[PDB]
C-alpha cells in the first residue's frame, strides 16, 4: 500500500451528521515535529486536530473568521502517537460533539464549535506522517 499525497485535500460529500465516521491511518515519521487533521466548512477549518511531538501533547482548536479560539489539550493517558509507529484515528460525529478514537481506544471528545454539520465537507491532512488510508 503507497502513500497519499501530502497534504492531503478531499471534498466530504453530504458533510457532517450523526454517526458519521472519518477514518485515517498511517505511520509517524521517524523525527515527526507534528502532523495535523482538518475538517474544514469553507473557509474555516471546524475542527483541527494536531499532534505534537515537540510539545508532547494533542491539539484540538477551531479556527473562525480567521482567528483561532481556546485550545484543548486535555488527555485521559499519555501521548498515544509515537515517532515512527503507524496509527489509525477514529473520528465519529455525534449531535453535540465529535469522539475521537486513536488505535482503537475513545480518547476524547470534541463539542462542536461550527454546528451546521452538513457545511463540514472538507478534510485536510498535512505534516509529518506517511498517510496510508483515508476513509470518509
Ligand atoms: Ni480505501
Amino acid at each position: 500500500h503507497p502513500a497519499y499525497p501530502m497534504p492531503f485535500i478531499t471534498t466530504i460529500l453530504g458533510g457532517l451528521y450523526p454517526s458519521k465516521s472519518i477514518l485515517l491511518s498511517g505511520t509517524v515519521l521517524p523525527s515527526a515535529q507534528r502532523f495535523h487533521i482538518n475538517l474544514c466548512s469553507g473557509n474555516h477549518i471546524a475542527f483541527h486536530l494536531n499532534p505534537r511531538f515537540d510539545e508532547n501533547a494533542v491539539v484540538r482548536n477551531t479556527q473562525i473568521d480567521n482567528s483561532w479560539g481556546s485550545e484543548e489539550r486535555s488527555l485521559p493517558r499519555k501521548m498515544p502517537f509515537v515517532r515512527g509507529q503507524s496509527f489509525s484515528v477514529w473520528i465519529l460525529c455525534e449531535a453535540h460533539c465529535l469522539k475521537v478514537a486513536v488505535d482503537g481506544q475513545h480518547l476524547f471528545e470534541y463539542y462542536h464549535r461550527l454546528r451546521n454539520l452538513p457545511t463540514i465537507n472538507r478534510l485536510e491532512v498535512g505534516g509529518d506522517i506517511q498517510l496510508t488510508h483515508v476513509q470518509t
